[PDB]
């Protein structure tokens, strides 16, 4: 599909209704792939931090994480996966609730070990720092989360009941970044890579800048 047919026949009706949005099959199996190879690339060469501080002798430890801007050697079906989720945003256009969305942060490559850690319950953005939507791609081959676990729940609030969505490969999934989408990553107990990019809306962006 065209970014622009995805982007206004569901991607925006869905997000102004809903909050949630998720495109199954995003890139296809080719590229899919390729993203996989380059982000197990990263990992099997030591650019993942350290892991999430779960439990604080021999700690326990988390989602392991790295940021990557698209240029990088090694990194480039990634660049092409961010251009592709800018190329969807920009032909949104001002259709995405009130935003004007102008900008966004590289990417978080994240990493989670499967060692039955997760990720507490969060907001991406409580505080206002910015960030309006929250876009994740998932690269998960033939992931089952009955045995491996890592589902993401996500609490869409003023609402008894949450949405579990499953971080298959090839998916990707756009919510509201702030107090609306409450969410966590169940115990992950398999290597789950995901991608992360936040867009940022002009305003509260620019009001940001000085009080943080
Ligand atoms: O892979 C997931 O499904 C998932 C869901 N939220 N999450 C998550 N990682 C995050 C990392 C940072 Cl720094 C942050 F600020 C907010 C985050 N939110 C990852
Ligand atoms: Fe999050």
């Amino acid at each position: 599909l065209p970014a622009l047919k995805l982007a206004l026949e569901y991607i925006v009706p869905c997000m102004n209704k809903h909050g949630i949005c998720v495109v199954d099959d995003f890139l296809g199996k080719e590229t899919g792939q390729q993203i996989g190879d380059e982000v197990r690339a990263l990992h099997d060469t030591g650019k993942f931090t350290d892991g999430q501080l779960v439990s604080q002798s021999k700690d326990i430890r988390g989602d392991k994480i790295t940021w990557i801007e698209g240029k990088e050697p090694g990194c480039e079906t990634i660049g092409l996966l961010m251009s592709s989720m800018d190329d969807l945003i920009r032909h949104c256009n001002g259709k995405l609730g009130s935003y004007k969305i102008n900008g966004r942060t590289k990417a978080m490559v994240a990493c989670y070990p499967g060692n039955g850690t997760g990720y507490v319950r969060h907001v991406d953005n409580p505080n206002g720092d910015g960030r309006c939507v929250t876009c994740i791609y998932y690269l998960n081959k033939d992931w089952d989360a009955k045995v491996s676990g890592g589902i993401l729940r996500i609490f869409p609030e003023g609402k008894a009941q949450f949405a579990d969505i499953e971080p298959k490969f090839d998916r990707l999934l756009f919510f509201w970044s702030d107090r609306r989408n409450p969410h966590e990553v169940q115990p992950a107990y398999a290597t789950r890579y995901a991608i992360t990019v936040w867009y940022f809306d002009a305003d509260e962006r620019a009001r940001a800048k000085v009080k943080y």
